[PDB]
Formats: C-alpha cells, sequence, structure tokens
C-alpha cells in the first residue's frame, strides 16, 4: 500500500456498481403426525403409544410452532408497506432504465424480468405430495405433509412491485410517512450528497451515470445465468430439507433390534406377550429418529429466523433508506437498494458508488495567511505542482481558496505543518 | 401513489407520535434436580441411577447455565448506568408533562403510573411453589424449583429511574461521559436538526409540540388497557414456560412400556431381578423425558438472548442517543425513547416525528442566473405560482433564493431542467 | 444529576481512551466417527449397529458441518482484504507510538508485543490427541479426531497485518475502493470532525493527544498482566470444549443396566443370545450419549456464530469505518479501532474521545438583536459572566457571536426563553 508523510491521493473518476445479495427468508411448512407416523393406523401401536404420555403431544406442537413462524418470518420482511403502489405508464426517469426489475404484465403471475431469472434458477418428495393432491395424501406419506403458505407468490411479488413503485416515484420518504413526489434525478442528487459528494456532480454527469447504471442491471443477468452466484444459498434451504425428510422416510425401514420393521410381521405369526415387546422396541426407535428430526428442525428454524431478522432489517435500512454502515449494503458508498422476490427468500440489488481513477498531490493541515491558521471548512488542501486549492475528499474537484471556504483559528505559530499562502477576499474587489 | 416527472410535494405540518415496542429479556431462573426427580429418593433406583453415567451430571449444568444466563441478561440490558439519579420536585420542562412515566413515591416499589399498569396487567405451577415457601418444596414439586432474581423489581426500577432522571435533565451527555445538565426545549431542538429540521420549528411551535407529546402519553395508557398491546410478547414468556414444566410433571404418571408409574408398586409384589429391570425401564423414560424438556429450554434459552442482546442495544441506540436507522426506533423520525420496567422484559415508548398535510409545488434542479448554475446549499427549489424559493424538504417554509442560500457550479448548458430566475444578492444594497 | 431551568454545562478538557473488547470467533474443529466409537472396531457391535439405520451417518454429517462452518467464521472476520498491505520502515505518524500493535520480525510468527501476550495467556484432551500425531490415533482415542484449520496463525496474523497497515496508511478508503495515502494527523483530523468536534482541536493539541495515546495504549499491557481481561471469553471456549469431550470418554465406562461396559467381557463368558441383547443395550446407551454431545455442540455452535457475525460486523464498520452507533465500538466518542489476532477470536482496541473538566455556564435558546430572533449556526449560546458567547457544544471554545455565526428566524415576540444582545456585523467596519 502506498503510505505518506506529505502527500495525498484523491479520486479524479468514479464507477457505479451494483451487487447482489441473496437472503433467505423462509422455508417450506411441513408437518409429522406423530401418531400415525409411529403406528401407521395399527391398533395395538396406537394403544402402546399412549402409556409414553405426551411425546407426541410435544413434538407435534414444536414442528407446528415452526410452520407457524415461517409465515411470520415472511410477512415481517416482506409486508412493510401497507398500500400497492403501481407506477405510470410514462418511463421518464431521467435516462434510467429499470425495465428488468419492473413487473411485466406479459409474465406469468406478472413477475419481472430479472425474478423469472431467479425463479427458474432454483430447483425445487415434496413434489410428490404436491402430486398427488388433504388425509388420502397423508395415508401414503406416513404421515408427512406439506402445509400452503399464507402470501402466495403474487402476493409477495405485489408487495415487492409495491416497494419498488415507491422507492422509484417517492424515494424513502413513504416509509416514514405519506408518499412525496419527486423526480428521480433529484432523488439521486439527495443520495449523492449523502455520501460526501456534492450534488452537482450528478447533474453534470447525469448522462454517464445514468449509462453505466444501466450496464450494471443488465450484467446482472449474465452473473445469475452463469453462475450459481449465491444461489446456493437458496438452493442449499430446499436440499436440507429434502434430506431431512428422507431420513425419516428411510428410519422406517429399520429394525432397531426389532424382529423386523413391519408392524404387520411382528403381529402374525408371534404370541401376543412377544409382539408386545417387539413393537414397544420399534415405538421407541422410531420416537428416538422422529426426536432426532424435530431437533435438526428447530435449530435450522432459528437459523432461518435470523437470517429473516437481516433481511427485515436491510427492507429498513438498505431499500426504505440510505445506509451509513460500512459494508452492511455492498461494498462502496450506499446510493440506493431495489428488492427482488425468489424461491423462499429475498434478493437485494444494491447500487453502490466506487471512485476510480486517482491522483497523487502534496498537502497541509492548514494555510497561514496573515498570522493566523486558516483551516478548510470542507475538503482537503492540495497541491497542483505550484499552486494550492481546496477540495472536497472524495472527488478531485480542485477550487481556490477564499475565506468562505476556511475558517480562522488560533495563529500560524501552533500549527505543525502549517503552509504559507494567499487566501483569496471576494468582497476587497467591489469596494475597489 | 404519486409520480411526477416535474414536481415535488412537501409537508406544511407535523404531529408527535408515541409508540410503545415490547422486548423479553429474561425468564423465571429453574431448576432440575435429575436425581430426585427420577428417582423420588428410592434407594433402589439411585443405585440404578448411577450405572448410567453422568447424564444427570450434564442436564443438572444446562439448566444451572440457563439459569445464570438469565440474570446475564437482565444486567445488560438494564443496569447500563453506575449512579442513581433522581429528578427535583421542580417539574419546569417547559409544558412537557412526565408525570405517567416518572415513578411515584406513594405507589408499590415506587413504580410509575405506566409501569404500575404494566405489572397489573402481565398474567404470573410456579405460584404454588411460592406458596409453600428450600428442600422441603423440592420434596413435593419433584425437584423442580425456582430460583430468585439476583436484581429484584425495586433494583430494576432504580436502574429505569435513574436511566429517565438522566435523559431528561443532562440528554445523552451521560452516556458518554460525566452528565451535562441543559434545558428540556434545548435538547429537543437539537433531536429537531439531528433529523433535518431547522430548530427554529420547535422553539416557535413549542407549546403545540408540548400539548401533541402530552396527549400522545395519555393515549398509551387506553392503548394498554384496551387490547394486548404486544403484552402477549411477555405472557407468552410465562406461558410457554408454564406448560414446558407441566409436561415434566404429566410424564411421572406415564409406564412408557413399564409394569406401573409408581416405584413403590414397581418394587413390591415382585421379585428383585425384574424389579430391576422395570426401575431401568422406567429410569430410560424419564431420563428422556427430562432431557427433552432440557433440550426445549437451551433453545428458549438462545431465543431470550438474541432478545436481550435487542433490548440492550436499543437502550444505547434509541434512549442514550439518537438513533439514524430506520424503523429501528419506531416508525417515523427518531428523537426520543423513555424506557419502563415490566415482567420479564422491557418497554420502550418511541418518540418520532411524522410530516402531516402536504401540499404540491412545481420544482427544478438548479437555478440559471446570468450564465452559470446555482444549486442550493440545503434543501430544494420549489414555485408556489409565479415565484420560486428555497425551502427546507421536511417542513415548508419557503426562503428567498439568495447568493448565501446556493452555490455556483459549471454553467446553464450544463444541466438539463435548469430554470432562468434572479437569485437575490444581499450586499449590492449596502454598497448603493 | 444536575439538573436545569436556564444553565448548561460544557466540557473545558478532554482525554483519549483505549478499550479492549473480546470476541470468540471460532472453536478447535473436531469429529467423532460414529460407528468406530460406538464399536471400538468389534464385529458383533458393527454389524448389530447396522440395524439402527442411518443415524451414525446423520451424527458424522452433523458434526462435519461444524467443523466447515468454524474456518467459515474465521474468514468472514479476518479476511476482508484481498491484499496484503506493509508499513514502511519510517514510523513518521505525528508522534503516535505503534510499536506494540505493529508486527516484530524478531518475534514467532511475526506477531506485534501485544499480540504474544494475548497468546501467552490464554491455555490451550486435545493436547494429548496433538502429541500422538491420522487413524493411528483414532484407534487410541475412541474415535475422537482433531482437524487443522484451513487458516493458521501466521496466516491470520498476515490479515491482520494488513489491516493495520491500511488503516495507518490509508484510513477507511481501503475498504470501500483503492488505498488512498493521507498523513495520519489528518486522518485524525477528520475523525475528530466526525464527533462533534472542529479539526483546529487537534491541530492545536497534537502533542498532547500523542502523548494520551501513547500511554493509554502502555496501560493496555498492564490490564492483560494483572487480571483476565475478558481474557476468560476465550479460556471459557477451551474449558467448555474440552470437558465436552471428557463426558463422551467418561460414557464409554458406563454400563447403562449392561452386564459390563467392555464389549470383550460381553461377548467372552456369555451365549450368543443373550451377548446380543447385552451389545445392543450399551449400543443404544452410547449413541444417545453421543447424540447428547452433539446437539449440545450444534447450540454451541449456533452461539460462535453469532458471535462470529459480531466479530465481522465490528471488523467493517469500528475497524474500516467511524460508528456513530452508541456504545457500538466502546464507550463515549469513536474515533479509531485497530485489532489485533487472538487464540480462537479476535481482539478489538478501541480509541474513543471522553469529555473531561466541565464548567457551568448560564444559556438562552435565542438572541434578539433588533426585533428578530437569531440562532446560533452550530453550538450553543453562554454567558461567561457579564457577555454572551457561541461555543460548540463538545469543547468550551468561546467565540463572538457575528451574524456568520447565527440565522434569523421569526421576531422576538414569539421565542419564550429569547435574551436582548447585540449581533455582531463584520461588513459595518469596513464600509466604514
Ligand atoms: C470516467 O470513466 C468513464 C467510464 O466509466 C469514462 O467514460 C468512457 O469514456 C470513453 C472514452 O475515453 C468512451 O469510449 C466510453 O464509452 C465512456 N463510457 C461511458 C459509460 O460513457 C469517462 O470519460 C471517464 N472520465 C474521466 C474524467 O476520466
Ligand atoms: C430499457 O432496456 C430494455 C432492455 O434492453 C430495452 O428493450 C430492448 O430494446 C431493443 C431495441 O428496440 C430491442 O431490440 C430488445 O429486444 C429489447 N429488449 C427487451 C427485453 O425487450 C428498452 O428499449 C430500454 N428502454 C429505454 C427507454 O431505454
Ligand atoms: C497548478 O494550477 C495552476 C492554476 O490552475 C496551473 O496554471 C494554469 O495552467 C493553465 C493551462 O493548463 C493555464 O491556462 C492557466 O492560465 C494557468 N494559470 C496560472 C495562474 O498560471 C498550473 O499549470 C498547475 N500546475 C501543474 C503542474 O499543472
Ligand atoms: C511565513 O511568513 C512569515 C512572515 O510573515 C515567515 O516568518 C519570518 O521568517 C523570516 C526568515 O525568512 C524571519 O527573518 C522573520 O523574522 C520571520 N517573521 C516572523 C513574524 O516570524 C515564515 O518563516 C514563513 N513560513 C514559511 C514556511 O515560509
Ligand atoms: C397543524 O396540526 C395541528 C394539530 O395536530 C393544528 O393544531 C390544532 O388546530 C385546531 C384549529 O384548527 C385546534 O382546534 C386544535 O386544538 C389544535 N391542536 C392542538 C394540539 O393544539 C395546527 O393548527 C396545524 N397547523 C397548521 C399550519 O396546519
Ligand atoms: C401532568 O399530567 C397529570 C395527569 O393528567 C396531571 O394530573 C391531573 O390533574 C388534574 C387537575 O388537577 C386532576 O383532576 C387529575 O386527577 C390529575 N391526574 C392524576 C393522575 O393525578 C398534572 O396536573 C399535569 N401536570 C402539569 C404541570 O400539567
Ligand atoms: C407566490 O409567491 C409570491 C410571493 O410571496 C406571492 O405573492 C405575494 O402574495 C401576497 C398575498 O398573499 C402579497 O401580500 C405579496 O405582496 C405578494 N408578493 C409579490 C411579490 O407579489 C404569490 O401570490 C404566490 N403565488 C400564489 C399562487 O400564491
Ligand atoms: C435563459 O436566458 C438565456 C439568455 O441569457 C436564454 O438564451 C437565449 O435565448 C434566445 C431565444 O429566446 C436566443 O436568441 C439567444 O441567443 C440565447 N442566448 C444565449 C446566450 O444562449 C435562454 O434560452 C433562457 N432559458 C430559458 C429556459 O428561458
Ligand atoms: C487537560 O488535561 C491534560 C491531562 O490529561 C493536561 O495535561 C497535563 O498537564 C499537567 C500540568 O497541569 C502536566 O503535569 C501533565 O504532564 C500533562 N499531561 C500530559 C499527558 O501532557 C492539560 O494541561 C489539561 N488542559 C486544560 C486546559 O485543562
Ligand atoms: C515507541 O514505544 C516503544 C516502547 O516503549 C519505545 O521503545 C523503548 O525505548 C526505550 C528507550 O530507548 C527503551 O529503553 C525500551 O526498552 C524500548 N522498549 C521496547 C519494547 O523496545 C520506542 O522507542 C518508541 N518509539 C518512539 C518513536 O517513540
Ligand atoms: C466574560 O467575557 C468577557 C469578555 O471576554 C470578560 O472580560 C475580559 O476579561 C479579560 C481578562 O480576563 C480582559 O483582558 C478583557 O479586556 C475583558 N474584555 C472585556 C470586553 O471586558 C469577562 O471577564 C468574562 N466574565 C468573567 C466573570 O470572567
Ligand atoms: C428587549 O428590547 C426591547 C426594546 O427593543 C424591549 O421592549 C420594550 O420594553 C419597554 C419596557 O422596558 C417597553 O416600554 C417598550 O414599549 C418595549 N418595546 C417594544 C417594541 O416592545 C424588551 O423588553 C427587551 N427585552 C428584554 C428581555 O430586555
Ligand atoms: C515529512 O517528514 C519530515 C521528516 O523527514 C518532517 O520534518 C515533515 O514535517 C513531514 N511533513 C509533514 C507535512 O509533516
Ligand atoms: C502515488 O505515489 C506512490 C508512491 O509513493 C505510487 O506507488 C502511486 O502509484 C502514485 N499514484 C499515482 C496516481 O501516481
Ligand atoms: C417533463 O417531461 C418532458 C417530456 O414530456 C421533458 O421534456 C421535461 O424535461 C421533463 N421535466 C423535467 C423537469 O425534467
Ligand atoms: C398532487 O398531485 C397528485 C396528482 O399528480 C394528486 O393525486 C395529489 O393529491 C396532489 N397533492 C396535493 C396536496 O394536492
Ligand atoms: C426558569 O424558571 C422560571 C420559573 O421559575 C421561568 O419563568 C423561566 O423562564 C425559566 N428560565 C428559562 C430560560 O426558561
Ligand atoms: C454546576 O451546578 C451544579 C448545581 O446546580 C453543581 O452540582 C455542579 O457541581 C456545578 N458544576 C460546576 C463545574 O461548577
Amino acid at each position: 500500500v502506498a503510505c505518506s508523510n506529505n502527500s495525498i491521493a484523491i479520486p479524479t473518476n468514479f464507477t457505479i456498481s451494483v451487487t447482489t445479495e441473496i437472503l433467505p427468508v423462509s422455508m417450506t411448512k411441513t408437518s409429522v403426525d406423530c401418531t400415525m407416523y409411529i403406528c401407521g393406523d395399527s391398533t395395538e401401536c396406537s394403544n402402546l403409544l399412549l402409556q409414553y404420555g405426551s411425546f407426541c403431544t410435544q413434538l407435534n406442537r414444536a414442528l407446528t410452532g415452526i410452520a407457524v413462524e415461517q409465515d411470520k418470518n415472511t410477512q415481517e420482511v416482506f409486508a412493510q408497506v401497507k398500500q400497492i403502489y403501481k407506477t405510470p405508464p410514462i418511463k421518464d426517469f431521467g435516462g434510467f432504465n429499470f425495465s428488468q426489475i419492473l413487473p411485466d404484465p406479459s409474465k406469468p403471475s406478472k413477475r419481472s424480468f430479472i425474478e423469472d431469472l431467479l425463479f427458474n434458477k432454483v430447483t425445487l418428495f415434496i413434489k410428490q405430495y404436491g402430486d398427488c393432491l388433504d388425509l388420502i395424501c397423508a395415508q401414503k406419506f406416513n404421515g408427512l405433509t406439506v402445509l400452503p403458505p399464507l402470501l402466495t407468490d403474487e402476493m409477495i411479488a405485489q408487495y415487492t412491485s409495491a416497494l419498488l413503485a415507491g422507492t422509484i416515484c417517492s424515494g424513502w420518504t413513504f416509509g416514514a410517512g405519506p408518499a412525496l413526489q419527486i423526480p428521480f434525478p433529484m432523488q439521486m442528487a439527495y443520495r449523492f450528497e449523502g455520501i460526501g459528494v456534492t450534488q452537482n456532480v450528478l447533474y453534470e454527469n447525469q448522462k454517464l451515470i445514468a449509462n453505466q447504471f444501466n450496464s450494471a442491471i443488465g450484467k446482472i443477468q449474465d452473473s445469475l445465468s452463469s453462475t450459481p452466484s449465491a444461489l446456493g444459498k437458496l438452493q442449499d434451504v430446499v436440499n436440507q430439507n429434502a434430506q431431512a425428510l428422507n431420513f425419516l422416510v428411510k428410519q422406517l425401514s429399520s429394525n432397531c433390534g426389532a424382529i423386523s420393521s413391519v408392524l404387520n410381521d411382528i403381529l402374525s405369526r408371534l404370541d401376543k406377550p412377544e409382539a408386545e415387546v417387539q413393537i414397544q422396541r420399534l415405538i421407541t426407535c422410531r420416537l428416538q429418529s422422529l426426536q432426532t428430526y424435530v431437533t435438526q428442525m428447530l435449530i435450522r428454524a432459528a437459523e432461518y429466523r435470523a437470517s429473516a431478522n437481516l433481511a427485515a432489517t436491510k427492507m429498513s435500512e438498505c431499500v426504505l433508506g440510505q445506509s451509513k454502515r460500512v459494508d452492511f449494503c455492498g461494498k462502496g458508498y450506499h446510493l440506493m437498494s431495489f428488492p427482488q422476490s425468489a424461491p423462499h427468500g429475498v434478493v437485494f440489488l444494491h447500487v453502490t458508488y466506487v471512485p476510480a481513477q486517482e491522483k497523487n498531490f502534496t498537502t497541509a493541515p492548514a494555510i497561514c495567511h496573515d498570522g493566523k491558521a486558516h483551516f478548510p471548512r470542507e475538503g482537503v488542501f492540495v497541491s497542483n505542482g505550484t499552486h494550492w486549492f481546496v477540495t472536497q475528499r472524495n472527488f478531485y474537484e480542485p477550487q481556490i481558496i477564499t475565506t468562505d471556504n476556511t475558517f480562522v483559528s488560533g495563529n500560524c505559530d501552533v500549527v505543525i505543518g502549517i503552509v504559507n499562502n494567499t487566501v483569496y477576499d471576494p468582497l476587497q474587489p467591489e469596494l475597489d
């Protein structure tokens, strides 16, 4: 790294970067009916399952609780707007093209282009249950059932659309109060100053910025199509849950010391006093297998709550406002964030400002005018050869050092690195 | 939602809103003495429980660890001030009435009015243990005991009182260093500018603001008295723990394949070599039931740690400072937060600023004076018909556009939406 | 606490404080090979372990998953910089001495002095495995093995060094974009204004500040050497994991109702049909003991993920930037943070600004000049006896009230506490 005693580097150009962050929000809601799972509707087992007390009750309630939380997680992340907003047929945003994030009415569920890519990338035992369709299926899947969400894909898509329409047409104001319309270019102006970059930069370079933005968005399609760009975070949710269910199914073929894995064969060709023992032994193992499954699900559920809580936080701080937290809403300086829906989760597109080309300048902590030390009101002092200028830290825009750009504090005998120069007084030429 | 290409909406009025957020901090500390729980002080079981190794040791330590954490959670949230502060007998806060949050010496535990409402709203097996009062009770409750907190309700109330006295008389300064006294109206002035609202608004509308505040507080009583306003978050802590204990008790009546659920009846009327088997079978089930209980408690404890950590964060960022994080300290723009104690948790009253009435104005990104582009130093440009003004974004207070309200950057041929107008120079009239 | 109606306290001096925060990041990666752990390579057990299905498969995968996460946790916290940076041989930082945090080439692993203290303070069954060295050891430790980290101490130290070199020579810029060199004294200047303290304070008191800093660092050695200054947070990780392993080992000596705890003795002197029963009974208990162990490890792993996530957040917000969050990066106002490596965790040295000596002044919300109310542009109005001044809140530096220090809003009949005084107009003396 460069290191200096008397010099400074300042960016002369910048780029706009759009990055993708993918967070899990929820998982497929499932339930296992302990009694039929273990006994298979056999009478002898059912009676021998009551002597064990309320284990099935606790396990059923543990799983029910998880299923309920999955809907809470979803609404906490997505349902942050009470109103449903729509964009006008007029797309006049100053050169900013949002056609890939806005809903397309010709598409299924009226998803946007990018959302359609996400849905067709994540690959979703569960399908077999969906195909047989609820008791009739439960009788075939050993008490393992799948429950529908309260919010369907369309409902979630509507929330996402409303959030986007709000963000684009009214900035962040709708997240605190009433939605206040404002031209997109002006929202950007106020987001630029919000990261220490004077608003004039946007207006003067608006065309370039719009072009960099539009290209940055197009590149998203290639990133998603080329590799599992954090898509594995959602694919793993599917895979981990699927194999957990496969475990339960496989265990129903185990003996665990029992004469067989089939209750009908235990009862057949065996006197009652022993069949009771073989059944109890099989019940014990199946119950333990079920406990193992539930314990794992309780822990995973906790992980998803934490993820959902983070996703909800991101919605509030990245999308409905402008974060000052470093690397919270992506690398670089945060400007905007645009959410997209996804299978079992939420995807955030983070728009950030990043410095590019830079130059070396000679610097100084203060300027000595006439026995008094002048400090910069905003920015730093730099020398471009034989002349000194004051400029904002994040963009090399040199300006003349004047009495309106500095303040006087203390004398020239106090500051160690103070440099002799002339501060321009803008009023004297008017008197003379 | 409204959407525009050339116009803007600006709030002309505002209201003050007070919302309530309720977080769990801790749960009743309990402990189960594995050996007596399982064996009931029987000799035969005790001896047959040693052959199983250190299961009871691990379970006892798991529960002990949870109980310890409950006190850590409490002190981390509440004990953030080393000193105990008291308010003066003189309540001169500029019209702001805090009588409902400040401690009332005539009340039990010297709680405030609102706190008394919270304590009389949350409804608290455990009571039966409290009534029998420690070994004597343990012998009757099957090894299930309840431990006292290190910090009693009075001690917690004192911490809350100290935090409130600090917040009211010294703002946030005491949270970083020494407590620096400052008039309440001045603290508010500095909290208003902190959300982008010029301090003159407070002083000019101080009476209205104090009235809106006082009414907002009164409405809290109705919200708590009318419905379980997030009070269910605390009632659920009680209910979930109570039923977990009920499960353990119920399981002590189960056979789990054993000849009976009573150790005395297993030993009676049965030869030793078989009684050993029946006892071992019963021990196995009771131990498994205990493991199930402990596992659930470990997971719930984790949830409470996370909640307590959040509550501690809120204390630091909402109460002892001014959050910039969106929707972190309630909806709207954060001004102040006043904590209140509660059964097994903490309640935060969040005071936020919310925009109200609004009007439509015509806008522009810049003004063109004489071949140079003028940008607003702070706020936006708006037209009220035939005249242009500059005003702060969050409150419609129109001012004349002058050379002291703008800065010059670039020329008039660069900015797309630039509007021709006159910028007033305040010095020329003095020369002439 | 002091409380006032018409007065204010303002700090006249300050100190620099350095505090230490210690967070766990990861734990020793271990694995238990279920099959050999339970059966001890006996044939009879191995065959009788297959009838139980996929319990060993699930347990092995549960532990494997934990081990993998431990490396993820480490890289997320430390590997936030792609480049490896080095400091120059010239230590010209304006009087700031970093010799205790920078790497010393004469030391083992090229650690810094403070890091060496941390490594020699935390005390690390596991050592016995390390001493026997992988199957050969597994055969002696009952299937309990220890895995190496992907990032060795040297690699982690290099990341820490790179982060420090960056922080010192280029501030926070390298965390957002390219590394931009800047004199250390200037970085501090921009961190002081970042907490509401005018930059002139640093330059005028640079020597004092450097001295306070250097002493604050030296005191760290005494804090670590004198007491377990949060070092218990790392020692507990070692202790908790060690005893968990000791539990597994102890359980291999239990009978759990079996004829003995030794498979060779169960098989010897016992007919096969019964040996099968005694083995199955022993397998059941050993498997349950293993399940208990794994469950505990899954929960602890979750705690470490949460801790690692916080540590990663601190790296981004405290070290690679400047936090505005209260008490997030230590008590007082945050300036800088310097990370140090440690056994199984990360240590943050937080540099904060704290107000010291203070004085009482009489205050006012506004000044009335000639029928119009003047409000302070920045800071507060105070009286030092018979004269009024305007000064910044966090440091008593009184200045004359002028037209350039205030703004006019409304008239003198609106503000309640307004005080009659004279505002100085700096231009009139030039005309006259
Ligand atoms: C700042 O960087 C941008 C690129 O991000 C430069 O814009 C490009 O300029 C070249 C000509 O040198 C054109 O061929 C490209 O088409 C432009 N790109 C875009 C998106 O318009 C810009 O000129 C640079 N500005 C400075 C001062 O260096
Ligand atoms: C916004 O971007 C989209 C996507 O590139 C543009 O739509 C393309 O327009 C070209 C030219 O007519 C067609 O050849 C492509 O097939 C269109 N792509 C798609 C997916 O429809 C759209 O024209 C751009 N709008 C604006 C105002 O720039
Ligand atoms: C340092 O800044 C000065 C002032 O901008 C530069 O001098 C100007 O150079 C331009 C040509 O690029 C001339 O048209 C101006 O008339 C010059 N102004 C003055 C006051 O001389 C100077 O060249 C810069 N130093 C370097 C090395 O570029
Ligand atoms: C900045 O200017 C001052 C004069 O205003 C310089 O101070 C003088 O330096 C000369 C030597 O060249 C001495 O003989 C004078 O007695 C000094 N006068 C005073 C009032 O100190 C100062 O050295 C200049 N600083 C720099 C960096 O050039
Ligand atoms: C801003 O809103 C407040 C109400 O929140 C208005 O104050 C009320 O004004 C009516 C008269 O129209 C009185 O009857 C109420 O008693 C007032 N309420 C309070 C709490 O004082 C205020 O006038 C509005 N101001 C503007 C400019 O619209
Ligand atoms: C602060 O608010 C309290 C609560 O309304 C006021 O106390 C009430 O005062 C009225 C008038 O004397 C009584 O009729 C009520 O019974 C009182 N309520 C209670 C709970 O005591 C109190 O006067 C207000 N103080 C100020 C300065 O406004
Ligand atoms: C736009 O602003 C101007 C200036 O404030 C308004 O004109 C003033 O109107 C008031 C009456 O409300 C008169 O007393 C002032 O003398 C007028 N000033 C000038 C310069 O004409 C104008 O009415 C506003 N436009 C609209 C539609 O209200
Ligand atoms: C702002 O004022 C400028 C003049 O200072 C206008 O520019 C002139 O426009 C007329 C047409 O009406 C041309 O004939 C002149 O040659 C232009 N002069 C220059 C220097 O460009 C400009 O059009 C005005 N803009 C608006 C929006 O009214
Ligand atoms: C502010 O406090 C510092 C100490 O933190 C004071 O500096 C000390 O001053 C005494 C003399 O009174 C010296 O003996 C010490 O050696 C100084 N300490 C250091 C580190 O230099 C400083 O004088 C105080 N300033 C004010 C205005 O009170
Ligand atoms: C930075 O601090 C270190 C630590 O105190 C200084 O090193 C000491 O220097 C003295 C004087 O030569 C020796 O007696 C000590 O034994 C040194 N300590 C160690 C650990 O080496 C170092 O000189 C200081 N550097 C600067 C520029 O102040
Ligand atoms: C209030 O402030 C005034 C102005 O600074 C103080 O008066 C000055 O006191 C110094 C001595 O310390 C004299 O040298 C100045 O000439 C005085 N200036 C004026 C205008 O009188 C005043 O002493 C301060 N009040 C108190 C109690 O210290
Ligand atoms: C601030 O000065 C104004 C005068 O500019 C004072 O107002 C006058 O007070 C006298 C009584 O002493 C009355 O007789 C005058 O009629 C008032 N004039 C006006 C325009 O109101 C005001 O009292 C002074 N305020 C303070 C705190 O001294
Ligand atoms: C650069 O280093 C020299 C010592 O070699 C020092 O005297 C000078 O003051 C430093 N420059 C600045 C701006 O500090
Ligand atoms: C600035 O100087 C350093 C060496 O001190 C060099 O490595 C770096 O490339 C220079 N940067 C520019 C833009 O010239
Ligand atoms: C409003 O839209 C028109 C196109 O219909 C455009 O020419 C004009 O510049 C827009 N107004 C502003 C302020 O951008
Ligand atoms: C502003 O104009 C929109 C239509 O463009 C309208 O719906 C809205 O109600 C108007 N707001 C006000 C305060 O007039
Ligand atoms: C101080 O208290 C009195 C009442 O005793 C009040 O009249 C005065 O306005 C208060 N001072 C300030 C600055 O508010
Ligand atoms: C300020 O006044 C209070 C009493 O109102 C007193 O306790 C405090 O010590 C005083 N502070 C100073 C610096 O004099």
